[PDB]
């Protein structure tokens, strides 16, 4: 017996050896669309998987994230820095504000983007519905998240959390020589 | 399906809607959910009877099963600024944002029938968006809700921490029991 | 000079209004509950000291609503004479039960029914608590006006409308819901 | 919904066509029989009553189907007020509608010559637990003996015989109409 | 005093010339409109038993069960009912302008006239289903009888030619017999 | 007596209708295109009525478009009748330029009303060049706004446009103080 | 995403398992999402099959559930204490009212959580609709299983029922330092071990 | 939501297995959701399927259902009574009138619940709508299959026809203590010591 | 030892294995066509021995019920019927037609039989063709149902009028079936 | 729907779907609107096919109508980025995404066929909030339009200015004009 080659899985999740999981043999977990739970506890399943296999190899994290929660991507931050192998960041298009923190939260000097990738980072966006005490409740969790977000950004780019809340209070695009300027990433792999 | 009323004016014949012909009486009909399009009608009324006579009572009666404060405000405001004394009566149901209403109608003319359900509760709200926006749409959350307390304090005669306390989950009070609460001064079985 | 219809602006209840008839009609819910109250008080306001006529033919809706028209029925000065054409269900039920001593009539192939309050909650533990005691005292109330009106005691009441209890108008005249049934107009 | 305009002393006064013809005792039982328009017919007879509770209140039917649960309010109304409740199908009588045909008064129901009459027993049906179930079985017992009670008077047929017709969808030509005892006769042309 | 208007949404167009006794009968027709129609003639009636109605007709498609209610309103009023199509009469409509008095059943130059047999459905137990056939059968005899009548065909050419969609010039309907003559313009 | 009376329309003499006969116009709900026409043609109404007597414009909206309300501001300016502003309950973004807008010295609001300012919001979407074009409009309305807000309040355009960068809410207290507003009725004067 | 697959080759061939099956080799369970009875189900049958194919080696349940109902995670947290094997939770990133039970229930000093995690207890939700005699039926019902949850936290915890039962009466947020404090975990990782 | 499996070492080489296949070779058959026509058939084929392997040796079922048709459970009911093997039953959650049902038939001692297991009982639900004789005809049905339950719960749990019917008239919930007080199942596997 | 182990072969299939045959849901062609290509299937890997038909369907069309029938009659096998829990008309029809002495269900199985359903939209001409059809279907069941409980095509038919629910015992004494079963006999 | 065929490997016979198998012969099919999830998909071909073998071509079979320049420019990046040349073949359209990539093939390599369509235009975009966010996206919307206008400069030859003019509006061209525009570098009927 052999298992079956696609290059993407049908609608039912045959277990047919598709093009992903092929890159997972060489340690290489894709990150991709909105980052959302679903997505993001696979990554972290993936991280798992790579560090039981060998603990001592990097796993490469490739990013290309127009979206999502920063609240999701903080599970799989919490995750990089948990499992044993350096964590290697590269952003191959976009990287928003969740996929953004990723990026920067790779491993030191480990952490790449390519000539035309697009990294945005920006606040926590939330929300609550319910009784004003509730949303007093749910406004201060917010805050606390908020603080986070700045103080992982902070932590890995060198910058003070003041000046972090500053650029995150709204959209904040850096080209690929910015991101490495203000620390989110360690170098661009330019055309060579 | 709303009835009319035909009067015999001293210029003719006239039709009336039900709700206009006892407007001819200086009553106001306030039911069904609080909410903007209801309100504005009700402060319309208040205005034109007032235009009509400055100095006769204007009689609001109450059924209404709930809506949001923030739409009872203006309402409220209307009856405080017009000449009229407010009469209220709730002849079914005054959940908060009713209650607003009929406990701050003129001092000594606040009423229910035996069977009228009168229910209070903290401000209900929400929002979604940065966190930045959160904390500023919270605090001005926490502001109606201590209005709403103010408000009551004042009708009843209670504490605004008292009122605080109470409100902060649904609170039924019987007609006896609001009547010693101070939402209203009498129930009247049959008419006086 | 007003146009005349008998549906929809002087429709054909209107016209009956005159003659201090008030239909109840449908599912008792509080839009149609108010409209029906604010009649009585328009009939009242004309003349304080007729009769009130209510003809009731409504096959369901809440207690809830029902409870506001009882107490604005007890409220205003006229006697107010309930005849079920059609269908009492338990909030059209209450209201039949509830008119003038004497004055609560329903036709030969009438339906009453009667059973308790229905209700609903939902959130956290202790405000279905809260809920749940709001909605033992509805109950508590729709069973001591039906005894008021009916003179049965309020735990026989309460037993009987358990569940649905329909009720023939001759088992309605014995129960004490309707004071007598007409074949033709008297 | 045409409207008529009427010259008054005191001006012009509009009328939709139905007001005109309540005008002439004319009140139109058509559509589905439900509530709502069972209630307006209630209502239509009742203001007749009032204008004048000795002349003939006439009751044209034309109803391709509907509930009989809301025919029956119609059909106690008519023996309730005063008037006399001449019937007349023009198009359709279908089970709810051939309840208030019958129903009408002695000699007084009638159709044209390609009406349709049809009967049949009453529908239903209820949700919930099995001893509500029962409860509700129970009443739709009785309404269905109600039916087959008053078709029985009207007709002067027995109850065993309209149960037994009324199974199924029983369709009746206006001349088996006439011989059912749903109707007392024909009109082929105003008579 | 009374408020005037082309359409309804109060006097409209319609309700002007019914004053004149001009009755339109458009659409489909259906329960609803059939039952307006029937009541302006009643009331036409109830006006003037001895002044003709006219029924204008232009209609698309219906159902004949719906029409059957409208014809025998028309031989059940006194006043003489003149028929004209200006457009179209489907089935149900040409049932309908056939059954206008004799020698007042009238068309345009370019209205299009088409009969066809009854239409109909049931779904349910078998017996039901044998039941409402027959039923249909009733249905489908009695408008083959109406046109027959009023055309001066056997009820047997009426079944042949009815069997499908049977469009009708305007000439052909004269000497089909549904209609009486076409107006060019207005004798 | 001819015309018949209701409180709510849906024609008949309607509560808001009789309320114009006393120079009062609501401005409630959204203020978008709809109502805002139906407003500015209130107010031309009312000046050819009588071009000398005050119109009084009372407003309770919770938002809506700022595009909208400028054609409203305009024709404030525009008749000659001074408006008088009072805010009932809710005077949003879209309120608030129209609360401030009225005459000088009758501008008021009652004590729970709830006054809030905010940028201009508004989106495009197509071709690069097209969205520069939009986004340089956008910035226009958006100047427009803080100098409006600027000239009847007697504050700097820099000093509203830092305070509109987010929603600015003010306690009737904080918006005499602002200026928006002249002052504050608890019952009528 | 698509679940990814690991192929294992062999000289005796190649076998294919989707991500969370090869880590269930590893003893390694994921409760994540909405706690609901479908996959609390899968997540108890899970624990079953590690049992029967160890009934002594730890198993390990790893959470990220922003919420979900009390009731579901009921089943899952009686399947804990019912398997032989001891097992260690760790709460990756969220666990809300549901997921914070099953995360303290896990076996003594084998409770924990990474650096962000947010944990969150409240008061069980409910409801019913129908006639006043159900609806107070199914409100003792409510009320039963809100203490239970409440005992089940006091139990694990060391705090009073009363204590509980008050810091769940509304949302309840708890850093991992407060969770610890608390007694809901044991300890916090920054790293793996 | 996405089904674990696993890969085990067979006779003529390694096989797959999603978990619910794999516990099936430990003759554990799940009976979770709402009890209908789909699962209800799956489930009964697991028990021919077992039977067909090992007459004699026990099946367990594993119960955790919130509702469902009493009607579906029938079926479901009698395969168990069919097969040879003894059909153990435990309750992991939850078990609600079709479950109940399900729970109280298993073998004599071999019906068990968990510390925190919610068991209810109530009268049959059904329906029908049309012509009244039909609606005579339904009705009568539903009458039998109401009393076929309550006789079904009277055998198992030794109660009285009459006492079962005056219980299940509303919802009927029963801690797994009164449960086994009630007959409904044997003992409690209780928290090891 | 290649292929995968479901629950959800599959169990089915490995019940196919054993010669059985689920009948379940409503019956409408896509389940029938089914149930066909396994009585095909068995009869090909074993002409001679039993096929067993485990029936549970609470409703379906008669007409679909038809073909399965046939097929019934039409491979060499004997079918075996067992109703494990529903069986109503189309269903029915298939338990009744199992090979004789080969019928059976359980005790609190329930069994129910009617006339044959059906409608048609269209021209009167159409309207009888297929009123027409409606009825030989409807006779088709009743001498199926006659030919194979012992009844009279008239009893069936007075029967089969409405709804008819037969307990096991009633069912046994009519003919739909042979015996019931307590325990695997 | 997608074919299956089924290989004798070395190691015993593998099935793989259409794809997979022309994944064999470093064929990478690039078709239907070109976005996120598609573009994924491509790059983790090509990253597969470096990792297979980093000398070897790399053969992109393009066909797409349309999607957005954002997805089309993480391949653009990708294929810069991997070690092999990669061949571009357009088989029957490349709208604006696609002609980018096309475009962006290596030198010499890149084709069509002789009844391909190519076309080019600016990036197309858009937001919704404040307009204080809608000038920051608005900026970055001008950047990624540059960014555009080099890329395409660079691979044909073009002046920045000339390219931007010609991609103002919708700009067909046949492969004989996509050849003179140095998008293409060659046409086959049949291969050669
Ligand atoms: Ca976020
Ligand atoms: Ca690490
Ligand atoms: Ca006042
Ligand atoms: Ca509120
Ligand atoms: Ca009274
Ligand atoms: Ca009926
Ligand atoms: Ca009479
Ligand atoms: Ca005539
Ligand atoms: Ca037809
Ligand atoms: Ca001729
Ligand atoms: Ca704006
Ligand atoms: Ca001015
Ligand atoms: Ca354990
Ligand atoms: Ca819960
Ligand atoms: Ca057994
Ligand atoms: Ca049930
Ligand atoms: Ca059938
Ligand atoms: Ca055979
Ligand atoms: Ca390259
Ligand atoms: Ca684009």
């Amino acid at each position: 017996v052999l298992v079956p080659m696609v290059v993407e899985q049908t609608s039912r999740g045959e277990r047919a050896y598709d093009i992903y999981s092929r890159l997972l043999k060489d340690r290489v977990i894709f990150l991709v669309g909105q980052v959302e739970d679903h997505m993001a506890n696979l990554a972290i399943a993936q991280m798992l998987f790579l560090e039981s296999e060998n603990p001592n190899k990097d796993i490469n994290l490739y990013i290309n994230s127009p979206g999502g929660a920063v609240t999701s991507a903080m599970a799989i931050y919490d995750t990089m820095q948990f499992v044993k192998p350096d964590v290697r960041t590269l952003c191959i298009g976009q990287a928003a504000s969740a996929g953004a923190l990723l990026l920067a939260g790779g491993a030191k000097g480990k952490r790449h983007c390519l000539p035309h990738s697009s990294v945005m980072i920006h606040q926590v966006l939330g929300g609550y519905q319910g009784q004003g005490t509730d949303i007093q409740i749910h406004a201060k969790q917010t805050q606390r998240v908020s603080d986070q977000l700045n103080q992982i950004l902070a932590k890995h780019t060198g910058k003070d959390i003041e000046r972090v809340e500053k650029d995150t209070n709204r959209d904040y695009f850096l080209t690929p020589e910015e991101a490495v300027e203000y620390g989110l990433i360690d170098s661009i792999f330019k055309e060579r």
